[PDB]
């Protein structure tokens, strides 16, 4: 569920959760770029901001 182009990922090749870099890159309502697998996995585990520690209302 990524609406951003791979261009963004290339420009920002670095994960905050799973670390490293890949391709898929989605943006959270808080202001963070997470991969499809990294995010999805996060949403399945917890719906909280890894950094902001704030719950996403969307
Ligand atoms: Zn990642
Ligand atoms: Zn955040």
């Amino acid at each position: 569920a990524v609406a951003t182009p791979e261009e963004l990922a290339v420009n920002n090749d670095d994960c905050a959760i799973c670390w490293d870099s890949m391709q898929a890159a989605r943006k959270l309502p808080c202001g963070h770029l997470f991969h499809n697998s990294c995010l999805r996995s996060w949403l399945e585990q917890d719906t909280s901001c890894p950094t902001c520690r704030m719950s996403l209302n969307i």
